[PDB]
Order: C-alpha cells, then structure tokens, then sequence
C-alpha cells in the first residue's frame, strides 16, 4: 500500500527522485522552463550534477513527509500551506502540481515495483484541491 510505498521510495530517495523527476521533464517539456540551470542537458548529464541531485533529493524528501502527513491520502492544510507560501514556488499554478502527479503515477505503473499507484493519484488529486484552498491559482 500506499504506506509501503513511502518505505520503498524512501529506501532510495536520491535514486527514485531524480529518475520520477527526469520522467516529469521529459513528459512535459514545456515544464523545463522553470528550471532554467537545467535545459539543454540530457538525462545523464543532469545525473551527472551533484546540485541536480542534490535539489531532487530535497524535494522528494519534503514530499515523501507530506505523504507520510496525510490521512488516507488527504494532506494536513498546513502542509499545503508551506507549499504554496514558500518562496521558491512563487509563480505557479495547481496545473504544475498536477502535471507532477500524471508523470508520478505513470512511472510508478510501468516500474516493476508493486506501487499503490491508485493511491498516489488520489493522494495528488486531494494535494490539488487542498493546494487551491491554501491560496494557489
Ligand atoms: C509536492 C510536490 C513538490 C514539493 C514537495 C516541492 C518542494 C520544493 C522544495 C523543498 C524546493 C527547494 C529545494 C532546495 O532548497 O534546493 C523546491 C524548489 C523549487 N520547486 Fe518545488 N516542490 C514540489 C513541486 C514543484 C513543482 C510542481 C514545480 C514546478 C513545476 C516546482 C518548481 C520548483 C522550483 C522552480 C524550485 C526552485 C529550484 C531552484 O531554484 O534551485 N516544485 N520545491
């Protein structure tokens, strides 16, 4: 299940984080603009840069806590909150979230893995809505 997961993908974070993100970046192109450092680069030498590595790790991690937060797959408002508040996420819209969560969950179907992936949607979904609740457009 869906608490499992968190164990799984924690395991190894710096691993999964960085493949899920490439796989976002790579689905949906137009995305890499907001991450200015990192177009026209390929997988491998994105890999190959520790700040790559090292902001996919952070991310993943406050993610995996949220997930860990929530309750059958509801996050607490308040960790909607952080996120939407928090400098860093400062021009975007709950459309960017949800891009996140297609690209999550479709890495996770096709992995090998035995991922809780009808959880993880629903889990994005409810981030969503609880995103828009906390001021984000
Ligand atoms: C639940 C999903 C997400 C979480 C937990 C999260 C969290 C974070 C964190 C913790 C950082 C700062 C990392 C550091 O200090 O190196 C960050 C930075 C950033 N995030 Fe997110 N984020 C999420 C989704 C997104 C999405 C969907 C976008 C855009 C599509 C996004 C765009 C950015 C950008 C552009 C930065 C700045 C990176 C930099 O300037 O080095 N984040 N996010």
């Amino acid at each position: 299940g869906f608490k499992q997961d968190i164990a799984t993908l924690r395991g190894d974070l710096r691993t999964y984080a960085q493949d899920i993100f490439l796989a976002f970046l790579n689905k949906y192109p137009d995305e890499k603009r907001n991450f200015k450092n990192y177009v026209g680069k390929s997988d491998q030498e994105l890999k190959s840069m520790a700040k790559f590595g090292d902001h996919t790790e952070k991310v993943f991690n406050l993610m995996m806590e949220v997930a860990d937060r929530a309750t059958d797959c509801v996050p607490l408002a308040s960790d909607a909150s952080t996120l939407v508040q928090m400098k860093q996420h400062s021009g975007l819209t709950t459309g960017n979230f949800e891009k996140l969560f297609v690209a999550l969950v479709e890495y996770m179907r096709a992995s090998g893995q035995s991922f809780d992936s009808q959880s993880w949607d629903r889990f994005g979904k409810n981030l969503v809505s609880a995103l828009s609740s906390a001021g984000m457009k």
